[PDB]
């Protein structure tokens, strides 16, 4: 059977048949999360899960390789009799990131799903070693600026009481302190505590890179401070207004999401950061314009002499542009990789056309692919979506402090 | 029960209860659109149906009636078994009409919904009836400029192949021509097809309004042009560009939706046509800047002096913006009502706040509510929202050429 979805910019018509293969306006819909557990993951689920994987993954070639197909089902087979679970081939955890990726409906970077780097660190034991690894991540991925899409899969859930977890959201973010107001990144109120309940030492700034909060096999979280010379960053300044730089304003150049947990093949590897590269707007509009972050609105509306004060002006409008203005010219003058989000859109439509030619579909969340400024000058805006969780996937989880024991 | 939805800016929390009295990305989804019937309403179905709005009404007085409640309720039964339907008194037909738009997911101007002026033409009989009604509304509605709210219902469908029905998409709408390029409003060019089909002599301009096609009692549907003096149009000026005069752009000033139907106690008025007023960015991003329709952005982009052939720029963004200003512009100097998107953004808040206190819920579409530029400035991209289909409720219907008879 199939979905029809209208493009109503070109007329154009899709036809949605990848739909079938699917599972079971809100951020965190509980249908995104994959919770905690507390025992293993039951064999005959696991199995034919596994199965299914190891079926997508030896159908993915040009050439069959029925032989290896079928000795790697019956090999995994009879590891899960034995063993009650089992290891991914270093093929197969590179195929299953890119899919999971190819997968994360709420991505627009996803043209570049192939052109990803794999580090296998599931033989990490201790957070000292997770440490190590999640530094050699910020160091390849950063480059020197010309930013590299990476990701570092840590050790797969087992029983689920040895599960290890990055306790951040992303891995650079910066503080946000409550004062004697609000300074730093108010997002990052609450974890910023959190630092500081373990030992961490609050600079009270307002770029003041957080801790990485590591958990390992299940243990109890060690608090490790980034070398400043692994973290990257932009000064902002506006290529006409030379005012903009006394807003004395920056960000980091990685980012890289630390708390999603991967499924695949029945598998759950709670722990597997990963990063790809900015779109301007990320910084421009929410970091640096969303009221509950930093919200220099305000602000830039004031120094450019507009009506701040009676909206349909529509100075908010000419403020905010600027200021994706700037982000843009300052990734470009210190070579940092970015994109703008115009050229982020026309690409993502490139490949949703790619995705269904190749495999009748391409689960898509309107709500997140279209940009949180000039919606319906992208044409993601024009095209209608279906959204959908395949495997593998990137779920979302519980915050680790809420379910630590 | 109920479900809790943030809204991320404030982080202010709110509990729906009202979707438990809901009904059974894609613009035009079947759940939304009412079609066609050729035999009447079921008794059944329409009885609790029936009963059902009769509570409602008489369940929204601060002073309950139930004496008349009592009356209205054995009446409007007696009335349905020996006329196999009924008929709503005037004060529930004004009393349905801002309701359904209360509950109107997609629409932003909603804190408006008990300001609304009622045209009963229940009883009318033929085209040119229709036609003088539409005429009386358009001249309501228009009061020079300072617009007001108005809907004009015509007589319910009954047996379902005596429908009344106006063909139009909106009351005022600009024709499109395929040309020897196209000419106009390129998303009217099929119905302007239609229209010459009919008779109806094409003139070939940019800004040619449509004739109303009407169709009466299920009857063929008859052309009638619109007395230019009741069509009142807006020229655009820049105010400090000069030069936006010289693209000779004007948009009509009355915002009248002509093809939805109002399902209402187990009743259905396929036409009904209405109206608000124009929120800027319907004509400054939608009407002007779609590449279906008129597409201007590129040549504004082009007299600004901007670098148009290189996206990174974001002339795109400096550009769509002046449009924005023009559009407010002009409406504001020729005293016209409009309403920019920031302040209708606000507007919509204030109202969910009266909603959720008022009756425990607001229905939302989030993908409408949020305007075409600009999105996470306005403080509705950061509210998280419920969609769901009430009764009453103004519905989709099938392009009623596509089933003429
Ligand atoms: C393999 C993992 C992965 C990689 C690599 C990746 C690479 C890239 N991405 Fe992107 N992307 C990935 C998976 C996601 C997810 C799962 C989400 C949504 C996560 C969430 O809910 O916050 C996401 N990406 C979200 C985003 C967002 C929006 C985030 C937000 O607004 O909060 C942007 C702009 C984006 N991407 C762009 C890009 C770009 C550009 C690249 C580089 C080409
Ligand atoms: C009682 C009927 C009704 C009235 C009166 C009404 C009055 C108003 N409106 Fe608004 N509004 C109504 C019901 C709707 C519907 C049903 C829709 C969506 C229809 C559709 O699918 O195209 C809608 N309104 C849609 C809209 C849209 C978006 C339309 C589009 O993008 O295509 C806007 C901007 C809007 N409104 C604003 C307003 C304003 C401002 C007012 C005046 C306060
Ligand atoms: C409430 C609403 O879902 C929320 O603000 C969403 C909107 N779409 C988004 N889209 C992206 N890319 N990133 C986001 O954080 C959000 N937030
Ligand atoms: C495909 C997508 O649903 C379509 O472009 C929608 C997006 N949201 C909208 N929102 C409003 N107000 N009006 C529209 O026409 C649309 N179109």
């Amino acid at each position: 059977q199939y979905v029809r979805i209208k493009n109503w910019g070109s007329g154009e018509i899709l036809h949605d048949t990848l739909h079938h293969k699917a599972t079971s306006s809100i951020m965190n819909p509980k249908s995104l999360t994959r919770g905690p557990r507390d025992k293993p993951t039951p064999l005959e689920e696991l199995l034919p899960h596994a199965i299914e994987f190891i079926n997508q993954y030896y159908g993915s070639f040009k050439e069959a390789k029925i032989e290896e197909h079928l000795a790697r089902l019956e090999a995994v087979t009879k590891e899960i009799e034995t063993t009650g679970t089992y290891q991914l081939t270093l093929d197969e955890l590179i195929f299953a990131t890119k899919m999971a990726w190819r997968n994360a409906p709420r991505c627009i970077g996803r043209i570049q799903w192939s052109n990803l780097q794999v580090f296998d660190a599931r033989n990490c034991s201790t957070a000292q070693e997770m440490f190590q690894h999640i530094c050699r991540h910020i160091l390849y991925a950063t480059n020197n600026g010309n930013i590299r899409s990476a990701i570092t899969v840590f050790p797969q859930r087992s029983d689920g009481k040895h599960d290890f977890r990055l306790w951040n959201s992303q891995l650079i973010r910066y503080a946000g302190y409550q004062m004697p107001t609000i300074r730093g990144d108010a997002a990052t109120l609450e974890f910023t505590q959190l630092c500081i309940d373990l030992g961490w030492k609050p600079r009270y700034g307002r770029f003041d890179v957080l801790p990485l909060v590591l958990q390992a096999d299940g243990q109890d979280p060690e608090v490790f401070e980034i070398p400043p010379d692994l973290v990257l960053e932009v000064t902002m300044e506006h290529p006409k207004y030379e005012w903009f730089q006394e807003l004395g304003l920056k960000w980091y150049a990685l980012p890289a999401v630390a708390n999603m947990l991967l499924e695949v093949g029945g598998l759950e590897f709670p722990a597997c950061p990963f990063n790809g590269w900015y779109m301007g707007t990320e910084i421009g509009v929410r970091d640096f314009c969303d009221t509950q972050r930093y919200n220099i609105l305000e602000e830039v509306g004031r120094r450019m002499g507009l009506e701040t004060h009676t909206l349909a002006s529509l100075w908010k409008d000419r403020a905010v542009t600027e200021i994706n203005v700037a982000v843009l010219h300052s990734f470009q003058k210190q070579n940092v990789t970015i994109m703008d989000h115009h050229t982020a859109s026309e690409s993502f439509m490139k490949h949703m056309q790619n995705e269904y030619r190749a495999r009748g579909g391409c689960p898509a969340d309107w709500i997140w692919l279209v940009p949180p400024v000039s919606g319906s000058i992208t044409p993601v805006f024009h095209q209608e979506m279906l959204n959908y969780v395949l495997s593998p996937f990137y779920y979302y989880q519980i915050e680790p402090w809420k379910t630590h024991i």
